[PDB]
């Protein structure tokens, strides 16, 4: 019923930032300019368009901003664009300096379908180094009321909100340049009182470094705030007198970057980017110290004034603006992947150091399988083993048969062990895929037996992966151990920590050799519950965000559905880059909801002990995930079948 | 080094309500009816002696309470009581007639060690049916500030704190009779604001069903305040023109009543006990809630005044005036020990219900031994189907040798088989205490493995007193199974929820005969971790109050020292009841602490899913008990050799 | 001229507590199960049907309730049963969480002939010993304002009234579970501020003992505060991961229970009780210092939003459901006689 | 006449980040391992010197924080070692679980020369995904007055600046971990109010991205606030039941970082740097705007309480731990010339 294609009615919002040309005090020319971009957003089905600090009649203009006919112009020019907007979808924040009582402020002007919701005044004028800005013009901080234009009175202020009656994800809220660098910034009392987005006007002459800092205050703004943070500066045609301007635009949300324009552009330029509002509205639900900084702060965060506004945005398909990652868990870019396997491989080890000092450095059990899961583990105790001046035959590694495993321990001088399982199986299958539990029990059983015959414990080797789906024979089985360095770890992650460690080299070329062997056999179970890359992508979707069925599907299908598109991680050699249909992804999904949220939850509700490691999430019940281990799936399988097109 | 036997050094107080005898209109002969009793408080090494409204004058005076004569002869009164107090112990609260401005008020005068401390109006005056108080005197609601005294200028108020310096846990706040009865009531903001012991003067003319509305307010004051309620009502000596008095007192403490005193009585009487301040800082530190309710009333609850007052309360053994429950799962009290049973047994069935509905009815595999803890798992099994409509044959009962279990399943009706696992352990022991641990792995590898091959699911037997001490195989072991409805059941109480079964009879006489069999048998592991009698008693104290071993020693040496002292439950025979000397509580406390502290937490840390049964608690790592699997109990016994003497 | 077989032409007002069947993290289902009851209620001519906490997501569901689905669902479920209410009698009070703001609250919501009368959240979430709730939501103490719901702005807040206008005696004001066992309960304000029945929506896993505390503090609060107090906890369906559930109900009026529902029941359970709103009227009237006891904290009481209904009670016979003793002076009870 | 070779006579503060070896559930071991690293900041010079959040208890110990043997040790150790600071140079910031009024608090205790000059509460307790603070723990936000330690009665709140008399460009203030990450922190207000250098004790388990996340809001921090960050996250020893530690140390000075130590490291390590107190004057002085948002908030920045320390700081040759460039305009650094 819904469609399924358009990125509206998943809770994306579109948002523009727009560096336009500047024609220093010539209102009615900069008008020009804002229209033709504010066409362009329409065009594109943005609901918000932002222009550079003062637009209407360039920041730089110094004394000329008092000078009567420029005053003068800029109205006439505001009125126009206003008039123009009746046909417009974006709400446009356009830069002014207005006059209000006794002195004229520097302005954003927020104009949707031919009215003006509001006008607020820029809080903090800085008059320092290059900045003269308080002999001109007032402060606004602190300053409410109503002004009139246009034979209207409208809201004036840095206590407004304007919010999309139909669209409640979004949620605006205005400041211009210097209001973004100061310790208590407006735009952090709007957050907490509601605002979801937050728009800068800047002027700012770029210098060296500049940049760097404008992102920084933007980037943090938007992971504290837990928003979106869109962000305009001045570029060509602000008068270089004394200074010069780079037309810097940037959209961020929650931290992340999620557009930017050219630096010193030719021409003008628009950064334009889908906000996902449910990922804004996901966080704040679960970051509940964000509302209890509201509560402290009750008094300032519950007198602004919302200034409702329908949207009435395209309900058709216009694609999304966005780039969604295929491995939620492994990011595409090299470097920041090396960080991440850095730190997932120290979290392991580390993890299992404490546990080793704490019980005064038992011996370590564990099952080789020669497996991708069961190889990553025995480097981690190698490792940790190795930091603790403890003896690598200490180590206690065993193949239970019912190849690259005695390679590898061979080629680490661990202690190896090959216990053939097939003869106690046989006497249990006697005594009362049973075959295959049975096999799977007393694997466990027997190492649980010498851990204790030996003084050891037992390392477990699942993955986190395995844990969402319920992988696993309950019980006695290879959920249970004394400590899981995989717990925390994804299937998707586990073959480049694999890499990451070759990479390394810290182990020597022999052992490199056998870990490179493990990846070339054992890439290339799945078959039950489908690709690891797409149930590790709802993991991520469901455990960080709780996104609904429908919400996972789409943005699975824009990241995976074309081969092409998109960045893939490093280790995709171009014959192991699979597409998937949305058919697929409905499939697999279908089987996701049904075996995390009800079937697999019991198996997890006793889970041994081991570290985080993922952002995302782990699934201990003692730790992330808290959930009833006997209810059904029901509602996510019928919200699939209401909303999830069959193809 | 503390004075092992000194009540004081454990963190009580000693507290006394106080009825003495009233002669109408005379308070030289009020005044030493108080100070008979005063000296009586102190030689008991009380910290507080409170006593009913209006003491010095009799609270039933009527108009005589205007008359200067007799307004002059209580100041006299009053001051000589004060001279009186240098020498004695407890702060006395004293009620009084005593003009301030305009008026009289109805007060409380608190006086310690020869001076004031302050002087406390009662704030709500009932003037309907047999009340006429504000005709003769003014409410003390509101009122601050100081009253004169003796040549001393004394806090006045209904916001006053007094608080002993060298007692942090005793913090005393007064009010008088009806200012308990309204909706909020003075004492429940000085509970907020820090008062941790409210007294109350009362009048309080007797009628029919009176004494059952005071102890519903004090008791339920005593709960809600997380504090203790110390009540003296007038008795002899008041007029009974048109009134009878009994002179009530009682002393209530988190809804428990600790002592309370012979109505109607001939002579004066008192309530005496000591006042547990440790139970009552451990209630309010893990109520989190409560101090939420103080910072919505901030303004309210931080305004009270805090007088300071140096008790000097003795050092010595003075005894012990408390009822110490030896069993802290078991209550003495037939009547309460039967509903405990009552909603111990339906907790633990209707968990086991909500699993078997959830799960479309598996079948039920268990273990049975003949002992306690699963002939009793069998028993909640067996009801669980019944109650589900389900039949008793989908039960699968197993005997597993390395008696009572083959009757008792047979007079059930369940399914019972015998399987032989010293075979199978023989070939395991050859594979690869150690022989008794492959017992009891293989006793569960079957089980899971039967269940799998059955359509079922493996019920746990095991007890929470079992949990506490981690007595149990990790992993492939008895912790393990897919539901444990003993999980939450310490083992002092199984043997009282299978005589409660018994007596109910709902079973019938053969099925009775069996589980009295089984009582009879199992009745008369120990050896090891010592009497569960004892460590059921530190669980409890350690779950539930987190008090410190000293502590736990003192009272458990008070509760079970002496046989003859104290209650037993019903099913005792004077034969099977044991004491136990100090050094056996310090002996089996080191072992607990160690055990619970640090040994234990690993074993706990992946339960299986079971039902919360205790208001003690449970041991859930995702419920009551969050701790960390690596720790050592270093100080808890450094506590044990630096402060419980040998012997 | 009275009907005089009416119990409301005598003062009395007719309120039902209710344990429904709880499905966990389905909606629509614990909504089905609400509307049946309170069609029954219906039937019965009651005023008030007050249901367990969390009633329509389930109590136990932990982080579960923070799932966008879960929450979609809440609100679909809820928006259903308001419409089906145009024909039903009692106001139904039901829990549910609803996003406000930031953040999920654990509220109820207070429903009457076709439309939300109001939302009151849970003031205090306990967070210690098998209660976990401020880690998926948020305390409701101090909220004031409107929440959005099905395109009406309707009140929200603990500082909320709702007043029959054609039975003065009947004045309601709603409360969840923790927020009765604190020292200062939001009902005893709501009491002195002119609530003459409290009701409070419960989820309450039950341990030994804790009956035994529900009662000492909802009979404690309806003497305190001369009201009656109608209670509900949640039963069977919610999840026994770690806990159990008895569905208690119960009906108190000025510290005498009225009704109470079998503990651990098989199947979905209803006190239902005239409540004597001219006996709590004349205990008010009489007892002065309740009055004093609100001027005193006149600003916490006057500030209370009174929200009106107009309930079109039947006219006719209905019969009494009370417990009427024919000898006022003379208990039936030969304990409670003996003890007099 | 001045030494010329004196840090301090140029107005530099030497300041510490400190990771400990943590022993969980040990107060008298965190103790002697902090008292180590005190010495060794000490001897060199350092004025200040910062410990992870709960130094004296462990971060992760959880139920075991309500346990009183732990709570009493923690009081124990926690005087000692205010009795070992008579002899050492720097103020301490030392985390503490201690009891106040009704429940236990998560503070720093800021120690110098044998007195206890402050005890701050942290604000928000996160009790989300890993989080479970508010479960133990109450929140320090809005509590003002004194707590009694040691026979004082010392000032506790979240409105403390710590200022040397004697170096007026050092004004302490102190808050812990998720107090930085919300939108409108503590130490915003204290950098408006007078707080040069800002302290931040904290836990956090380290995940993927972690590490990142919190360089970005103590730099920003920083940077923002015209003010050194002085950043330490606990390490080795904390309980690895569910979580990992990297140990992390960092000094950052608006927006520069000065130092930072080892992530994940083998033993005890400490971020040491000289502050430039005139970096920071001179950038404020110049910055109307900052003062104008101190005016735009006056009634919350005029209200913090100053606690005075004399400092008495070394005044000969210690050196300089501070990266100086030989040409301001051209950075050393390839990438970042590059970009200049």
């Amino acid at each position: 019923s819904m469609n399924f294609y358009s990125a509206y009615q998943h809770g994306f919002v579109r948002v523009a930032a727009c560096t336009h040309h500047t024609t220093i005090g010539d209102p009615a020319a900069n008008a020009a300019s804002v229209l033709d971009m504010a066409r362009a957003c329409h065009d594109d089905g943005a609901a918000l368009a932002v222009f550079p600090e003062l637009t209407l009649s360039g920041y730089s203009i110094e004394d000329v901003l008092l000078q009567d006919s420029l005053l003068d112009a800029v109205e006439d020019a505001l009125l126009d664009l206003v008039t123009e907007s009746a046909d417009l979808l974006p709400v446009l924040v356009v830069g002014a300096p207005l006059r209000h009582r006794h002195r004229i402020y520097n302005t954003a002007v927020v104009i949707h379908r031919g009215a003006v919701l509001g006008v607020v005044p820029k809080s903090y004028l800085p008059t320092y180094r290059e900045f003269y800005e308080r002999r001109q013009m007032a402060p606004g901080d602190g300053e409410r009321g109503t002004i009139r234009i246009g034979g209207a009175d409208v809201a004036f202020g840095t206590d407004l909100l304007f919010a999309a009656s139909d669209l409640p994800g979004f949620v605006l809220h205005v400041e211009i340049a210097e209001d973004m660098f100061v310790p208590m910034p407006p735009s952090a009392e709007a957050a907490l009182a509601g605002a979801t987005v937050l728009a800068n006007l800047s002027g700012s002459p770029i210098t060296i470094g500049r940049a760097e800092d404008r992102r920084l205050l933007a980037r943090s703004a938007s992971a504290r705030c837990l928003a979106a943070y869109v962000y305009a500066a001045a570029g060509e045609g602000e008068s270089t007198t004394d200074l010069a301007w780079d037309g810097q635009t940037m959209i961020w949300e929650n931290g992340a970057l999620l557009a930017e324009s050219e630096r010193f552009p030719k021409g003008v330029r628009r950064s334009v980017a889908d906000v996902d509002t449910e990922l804004l509205r996901s966080e704040r639900l679960r970051m509940g110290t964000f509302d209890d900084n509201r509560r402290h702060h009750r008094e300032l965060t519950e007198s602004f004034r919302r200034i409702d506004f329908a949207l009435d945005p395209p309900a058709g398909d216009i694609g999304l603006l966005r780039e969604v990652e295929r491995f939620p868990f492994v990011p595409a870019d090299p470097q920041r992947l090396q960080q991440d396997c850095y730190e997932a491989y120290n979290i392991q080890v580390s993890g299992l150091e404490q546990r080793l000092r704490a019980l005064d450095y038992p011996k370590v059990v564990i099952g080789v399988s020669g497996g991708l899961d069961s190889t990553h583990a025995l480097i981690v105790a190698t490792h940790a083993m190795d930091r603790e001046g403890r003896p690598r035959s200490d180590i206690l590694a065993f193949a239970l048969p019912g190849n690259n495993a005695i390679k590898l321990a061979r080629a680490l001088g661990v202690t190896f062990s090959e216990i053939d399982i097939g003869d106690t199986a046989r006497l249990m299958l006697h005594t009362i895929v049973t075959f295959e539990n049975v096999q799977a029990g007393l694997r466990t059983d027997y190492l649980f037996r010498i851990a204790n015959q030996r003084g050891g414990i037992v390392l477990g080797t699942g993955d986190l992966s395995e844990l969402a789906l319920g992988w696993s024979t309950y019980g006695v089985g290879d959920q249970m151990s004394h400590y899981n360095v995989n717990a925390g770890v994804p299937k998707t992650l586990i073959q480049h920590l694999i890499r990451w460690v070759i990479s390394a080299g810290e182990f020597g070329e022999k052992v490199g050799e056998v870990l490179q062997s493990v990846l070339d056999t054992e890439i290339t179970s799945e078959a039950k519950v489908g690709p690891f890359a797409l149930q590790d992508f709802s993991l991520f979707q469901v455990l960080r965000y709780g996104f609904r069925p429908s919400k996972i599907a789409f943005l699975a299908w824009h990241a995976w559905n074309d081969a092409e598109r998109g960045n893939w991680p490093p280790g995709f050699p171009k014959s192991e880059r699979p597409s998937y249909s949305l058919a697929e992804i409905r499939h697999w999904l279908q089987i996701f909801v049904q075996r995390f949220y009800s079937f697999s939850q019991f198996k997890r509700s006793a889970l041994p002990n081991g570290p985080k490691v993922s952002h995302g999430g782990a699934l201990s019940p003692r730790g992330d995930w808290r959930a009833p281990s006997d209810m059904s799936a029901r509602i996510w399988l019928d919200q699939i079948d209401r909303e999830v097109p069959k193809g």
